[PDB]
């Protein structure tokens, strides 16, 4: 996707107002939008904090709406996959590790949704990078800036996050679906924990392939460009060559030390 984000963004908080006014804190935008620019392929990052817990069918109304404003990845010239997470003032002030995540939308959950399954409130350790990275880059597109909202992060929350993400893959099917992004979310992990700073996919690929033995850079400069919209993502084909770079870099990162 190349258009102007600037309408899918208003249709996207128009959705959040009608079902949230009411119970609304904050909608910050983040994520790549901020920090490093949209890629042809990245999503909207929404981060909504509410002072109470939705009812349920303020979850199905929102998340029902949420999807008709998206478009599934590769699907949409204008329309961008979108992504909101909604959390709990008194489930996230002050901060605690792990925190509860109160609603999640995305385009992963598309099929979930049309079957009529709704995701409830969970445990959330990816908050500890959410909201990281939203207190060093987003825009406060109603209510108070990140900073000044949610407490620090602190940085052994930060390490611990990133460290347990990496159970999430362990075998091929673990990243079947999502191979470019799973490269470059190790890569991302790898990156953060020697330096406890976030980088863009490609800024963290690039440094990630400096890191490398020669014959792991291949992959991660194949998804830093299919990320970048250069080249295709061809990464499906060279299986073993990716399963070979997850167990490799996944030991990298298990040897940094806190
Ligand atoms: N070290 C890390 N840095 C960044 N994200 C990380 C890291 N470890 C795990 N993640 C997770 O990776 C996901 C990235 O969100 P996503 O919207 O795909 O990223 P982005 O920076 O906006 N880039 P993109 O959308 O591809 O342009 C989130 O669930 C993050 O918390
Ligand atoms: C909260 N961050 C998101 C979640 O980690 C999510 N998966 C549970 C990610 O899924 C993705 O990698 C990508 O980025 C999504 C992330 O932005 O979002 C795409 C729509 C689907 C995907 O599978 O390609
Ligand atoms: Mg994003
Ligand atoms: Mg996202």
């Amino acid at each position: 996707v190349i258009a102007e984000v600037s309408t899918q963004l208003s249709e996207v908080v128009g959705v959040i107002e009608r079902h949230l006014e009411p119970t609304l804190l904050a909608v910050h935008l983040y994520g790549s939008a901020v920090d490093g620019g949209l890629k042809p392929h990245s999503d909207i990052d929404l981060l909504v904090t509410v002072t109470v817990r939705l009812d349920e069918t303020t979850r199905r109304a929102l998340i029902n709406d949420l999807l008709e404003t998206s478009a599934s990845p590769g699907e949409s010239e204008i329309l961008r996959a979108v992504e909101v997470t909604i959390v709990v003032h008194d489930d996230i002030i002050p901060w605690r590790y792990p925190a509860k995540r109160e609603l999640q939308f995305g385009e992963w959950q598309r099929n979930d949704i049309l079957a009529g399954i709704f995701e409830p409130a969970t445990i959330d350790i990816d908050l500890a990078i959410l909201l990281t990275k939203a207190r060093e880059h987003s825009v406060a597109l109603v209510g108070p800036a990140a900073e000044e909202l949610f407490d620090p992060v602190p940085e052994q929350d930060l390490f611990e996050a990133l460290n347990e993400t990496l159970t999430l893959w362990n075998s091929p099917p673990d990243w079947a679906g999502d191979d470019r992004n799973v490269v470059l979310t190790l890569s991302r992990i790898w990156y953060s924990a020697v330096t406890g700073k976030i980088a863009p996919k490609d800024v963290a690929a690039d440094w990630a392939m400096e890191r490398l033995p020669a014959q792991y850079q291949p992959v991660i400069l194949e998804a830093r460009q299919a990320y970048l919209g250069n080249e295709e993502d061809r990464l499906a084909s060279r299986a073993d060559q990716l399963e070979e770079f997850v167990h490799y870099v996944k030991g990298e990162i298990t040897k940094v030390v806190g």
